[PDB]
DNA sequence: AGGGACTTTCCGCTGGGGACTTTCC
DNA sequence: TGGAAAGTCCCCAGCGGAAAGTCCC
């Protein structure tokens, strides 16, 4: 009955699974906050847990609570709270309840479903660290521990007076913010020079080179003032998280005797831009 | 008895009578959190400590002044909410102090001495910051913390006349910003007007680039095909022509002074102690 | 011609003067558009029709009253401009009308006749509601359609005396609403027995209205006028000897405890979380 | 202490469900 | 007119970004 306490999936001829896991990403919210809705399924749907092996006709309760990740045996996470989600789209009906600190849900898992369950009525609250540690008796910390666990755990009543408990948790679940863009890093370049026609392709080494990546070629005078600018191309294809493919862009003056020093930069969305770069273009 | 509410209205001077800010404290001064220990007692440009003094006192009994933080906003002065005076003890801490509560305001009691002129220096004074998280949660305070950054120090002191009446002298700092700015933007080189000079340097070298701040500094290097970097010179920067965009720096001097062949060098812009550009790079020519 | 802006405002009497509404309008009288035939005239609650009259005319004069509808805002009155009186006609109509056109607003004009005593059955007057889009369409308002659904009866009789001025009596009627919608959603204050009372609270207070559920609550909240909602305290609703028309509410206590001067506070009824009454008034007593 | 690294709060955008309004019976 | 149904437009859950607050290294 309590819930930090050992418990296996299955049973004699029962079992409780997790047919569908959750994303491994699921930004959580703060009261302060609206909500950021329900614990969604890599295919854009949401996740589905099933009890195998039962018999009877009446139907059952799917328990539900945010628990821990970590190494130690599943205890209630004290930092994340389930968010009950209503209606607007949601299909399984939901009970809300407390138990000590933590917060369940509760489905019905009904035979006239195969005791099949499709959690997507389940959130996830966030609590203010200060707001628990300051609580007399938690010893646990908040700061940097943001992974979580779905658990869900069914009561199976036998007609012997007996009751056989299963416990299941879902992967991993990160609940934090996660950066847009990266900052682009240029540690090498196989090219340093080239023709004024341009054309050659020119491939950067670095970190952070998301597809999106784009670069960005200039000049400028010793006042600052830029006086040429050109977007490069890049071969979005070979393009990889370490390496980029670009076409060394024409330079704007074909006919030059002298060899002219350029600059040029990756940049990741409309900030995140790596450092100026250098480059030089020789006369025809 | 010298209870007389902090938020009572005080004036700079009565009759010959009046309290003025000698030394008055930095514009910035990062405050610290109960989480961290502590970030020293508010400073003056002079790189010292603010001072008080209390003019026009003819007796010579020893006063005792009273510290505390208030609100720099437009409404009137008032006890700010979110930050408290913290007491400095010890060493370098010259003038001695006496710490109280009051309502929830923390307030601070130096001694004022006619031995010292009723004068006194601040260097036992800091503010501590604090939480917003409890703060709002207090049934009563109706200010946000959201915003509200800045603070000033208020001075008050007592004084006991013969005539059996006891004037009452307050005043209170310019603002003070309570917020740490912003970290360091990595600087960024994208040109430079000079790429080589005789090894007895001193020569005058302009770049172009962006995040310069006059904070700026330009350090140079030299490291062997292992990376062992076998020198490090810094150059001065000319922070008066120095901008955003152009950073002018005098070349220093090489460490070999006499040397055949031409040596390749490197140097980086930097912003803070972290915050660096990528090597750039430059050339000594032998005499 | 000597119609004077109906935004003047006026008192209701001006010497030995007094321009009363002895009857008063329904709390409700649903409106009708231009594409509906026409939903009837106001009515008392007593079965018959709004009454207003003219007291301390000695004159023989039969004098005409004018009827346009204004606004039931917090602001000071003005003509409704998403709402015209609707000149009825007819047999059971017993008073006659001339209906004029001031401006963009409709005005009716019935007769002030001595030989009633100056009296004047209210029995021939519609209300007209406008398109929201039209009147939002109009090259110089700002006011919005949407939820502006209160109105309240104006009367304005003009008096010539001898001595050449023309006096100017006016008497708007309580406010009225004028859509099925909120006649049957939103619950409306009509009586309140406490207007004020001491910091702390406690006394009791007895609210006689409409569309009073066991669902309802009273909120006490508080604002600068600068539109600040600072303080929302929900005072405890006696469920018990409440009923559909009254309610006994707890007043709250005032946030601040140790106030000098009144404290001028607004409290309502609200149902559900959308439907709630009006900003009623009550005043803080400190101690 | 100088500088960041992680946690909260606060701002904006967008689509489909209501809240209201206006047309019908 | 009393009761709605059809029509319109506001509003907020849900998210994505990112600035302000706290507090480690």
């Amino acid at each position: 009955v309590p819930l930090e306490w050992p418990l296996s999936s299955q049973s004699g001829s029962y079992e409780l699974r997790i047919e569908v896991q959750p994303k491994p990403h699921h930004r959580a919210h703060y009261e302060t906050e609206g909500s950021r809705g329900a614990v969604k399924a890599p295919t854009g749907g949401h996740p589905v847990v099933q009890l195998h092996g039962y018999m009877e006709n009446k139907p059952l309760g799917l328990q539900i609570f945010i628990g821990t990740a970590d190494e130690r045996i599943l205890k209630p996470h004290a930092f994340y709270q389930v968010h009950r989600i209503t209606g607007k789209t949601v299909t399984t009906t939901s009970y809300e309840k407390i138990v000590g600190n933590t917060k369940v849900l509760e489905i019905p898992l009904e035979p006239k479903n195969n005791m099949r369950a499709t959690i997507d009525c389940a959130g996830i609250l966030k609590l203010r660290n200060a707001d628990i540690e300051l609580r007399k008796g938690e010893t646990d910390i908040g700061r940097k521990n943001t992974r979580v666990r779905l658990v869900f755990r069914v009561h199976i009543p036998e007609s012997s007076g007996r009751i056989v408990s299963l416990q299941t948790a879902s992967n991993p679940i990160e609940c934090s913010q996660r950066s847009a863009h990266e900052l682009p890093m240029v540690e090498r370049q196989d090219t340093d020079s080239c023709l004024v026609y341009g054309g050659q392709q020119m491939i950067l080494t670095g970190q952070n080179f998301t597809s999106e990546s784009k670069v960005v070629f200039t000049e400028k005078t010793t006042d600052g003032q830029q006086i040429w600018e050109m977007e490069a191309t890049v071969d979005k294809d070979k393009s990889q998280p370490n390496m980029l493919f670009v076409e060394i862009p024409e330079y704007r003056n074909k006919h030059i005797r002298t060899p002219v020093k350029v600059n040029f930069y990756v940049i990741n969305g409309k900030r995140k831009r790596s450092q100026p770069q250098h480059f030089t273009y020789h006369p025809v």
